[PDB]
């Protein structure tokens, strides 16, 4: 058989609806501006990056040595030496999420994981997933988590061994969770460090932040244990795909031995995509960090540039620091359809993603928020 | 930036190993005879299939309409009304039978998960992950579960609600746990089908099955509740990819709601592969049922002939029922490296993947197998 013209039609269809929403992204944090066109030709081949990428594989279509200076770039990227790191380019921030609370999890058995209001939905799915102990934290109106409540139910818990779920880059606000504080008050409490686990949801911010001159705590030099990126965010990706980097000490600390049944390996699926890790490859071969920083100062400029249209009218909007996540209060059900926003808590936001090369659709939906704050 | 000269270098290296190689694969299950040149084009799109294909996604550029055919020809295939059915196009077979072991688990939470010596290296990575209740069962030779051991250890552990992994298609050496027995024999213990579940991992055998003459129970009809399939390994994809498929009434009857934060969806990830669907979309609609049935045959023949050719040699060389898997016993070093084999149990494999047109890179196979007997 060859496909029916029905069939050719429907696909054809969709070529035109994708050229049509190529760009249509204001909502969200996924980056269009990427260009993968001289790695199309790979998909002739069944590639597999099944297992660990620093250890052999007999499936000889991979990508490994292509992973291995992915995860090279990132262990530099956020300070750990490469041989204290342990990590892979996964399937998205979620699985990168996942790997590290499963860290934590195995090092702190007992451990409760303490996450804010304003933590990603996904973490609702691996707390259910992983029958972690888990304790909601209370969020400050910024999106932060409430450092003063987190303290108090630590104590109260009576907690020896606390897994934070740190959100560097809430989905809603743009807030990043304080670690420098997080680490001084947990340590008040009379807790080591090497007692307990922080993990860094880092989806969106974990490259903003290093391309940025002052920087929030959000690596390994800051005292974060791991950290998950997803690459169809910021960087761009027409799969998605996500970075979790991990220190060694922990991963070789952890033994995945069932009663007969070994894993050859520390990695949390099978079969491997063997392509992102090429996508993630020339991103950031292709790209300098004098690139990235441009890319990342505009997305702030515009950013601000919406803060102020909204303010100098009378709109209460506003923009966390370093963050391209810009709030204002949820407009009527015509606007943030007509817009495909991400609406909550009252609030809506629009995010100034790099395929935003002018102001002009950032323009087109204040304007709309305008009409409708009337 | 622009690539460099060294990492252009790097790339077309890479393309001169990956044509090399091509169609190295005698030794697993990824068949390389796929062309999906006509979606190539997509790959510049930030395509994201982010939640419940059968839902709305403010996020435009999905591919669910081509994920909803997809679970269509599915839920025929395996015999189940589409409005019965659940499931998605998951990142590969691990996160299929993830899923499965999750239902199964939410359904009965005090279940001990049963799975025999064959079972494929994934589950110990599921069983960890989801801190559930297992039980080792032992094989019979030809690596089916040994079916009085599995009934002697449920009675023993006077479990209520066993939870069956059902290897549809052994790794090493192509057995089906015969689930027709199964339910008969927890019958035969007054377990009652409502009180028990059992999951289907047919990785490979899923899209073998349904193309048979003499098929083995493995799909609805036959009292599965979920099943999970790769697509890359029987249909073949450039990237791994996976289907699940459960029962709409298991997945409604769960609840993946934490403290104040949801999910929205039943899924076990975030951010989708897009592409992926549309993969398996032109794979299943640029086939007929009698297409699929010519590439199994040949399969099969070539398998038969593997078997044969071993056989008239003094090798005991043999294949299961409905199998492509020919076993033989484990050669010297020079040869399973030199051919990229999979080795265990003093056992190795071939696999008649449809990308051997014809049997010339199986017969030098053979032939060094019986040099290396001598």
């Amino acid at each position: 058989m060859t496909l029916s013209i029905e069939n050719q039609n429907k696909l054809d269809e969709f070529w035109a609806y994708c050229v049509k929403n190529q760009y249509f992204n204001i909502g969200y944090p996924e980056s269009a501006d990427f260009d993968y066109t001289i790695l199309e030709r790979f998909m002739r081949f069944s590639i597999n990056n099944c297992g660990d990428w620093a250890e052999y594989s007999n499936y000889l279509l991979n990508s490994f040595d292509f992973e291995k200076e992915v995860m090279e770039y990132f262990a530099d990227l956020f300070k750990i030496p490469f041989e204290d790191s342990w990590g892979y380019v996964t399937n998205g921030g979620t699985e990168s999420n996942m790997f590290g609370v499963y860290l934590g999890r195995e090092l702190f058995p007992d451990g409760t994981l303490y996450y804010s209001k304003d933590t990603h939905y996904s973490v609702a799915k691996i707390v259910k997933l992983l029958r972690i102990k888990s304790q909601l934290v209370d969020s400050l109106p910024n999106g932060e988590i409430d450092y003063d409540d987190l303290i108090s139910k630590i104590k109260q818990d009576d907690e020896k061994h606390p897994i934070i779920f740190a959100n560097i880059g809430t989905t809603v606000r743009g807030a990043i969770d304080d670690i420098s504080k997080i680490q001084a008050m947990i340590g008040e409490l009379g807790i080591k460090r090497e007692d307990y686990y922080i993990h860094a949801d880092a989806a969106l911010s974990g490259m903003i932040l290093p391309f940025v001159d002052e920087p929030q705590g959000f690596n390994f030099a800051d005292g974060i244990d791991s950290i998950g990126v997803s690459g169809h965010k910021m960087i761009g990706s027409p799969i998605p795909c996500g970075i979790v980097v991990a220190k060694k000490r922990n991963v070789d600390a952890i033994s995945v031995e069932i009663d007969y049944i070994s894993a050859h390996d520390k990695t949390i699926t099978g079969s491997r995509n063997g392509h992102t890790p090429l996508m993630m490859w020339v991103a950031v071969k292709s790209h300098s960090h004098a690139d990235f920083k441009r890319r990342i100062n505009r997305s702030l400029d515009l950013a601000q540039h919406a803060v102020q249209r909204l303010q100098t009218a009378g709109i209460n909007a506003w923009c966390n620091k370093n963050s391209i996540t810009v709030v204002f209060p949820c407009p009527s059900e015509a606007v943030w359809k007509k817009h495909c926003l991400a609406t909550s808590g009252g609030q809506a936001h629009l995010i100034t993603t790099a395929h935003h090369l002018d102001a002009s659709k950032v323009d087109a939906l204040i304007d709309d928020v305008i009409k409708d704050a009337n």
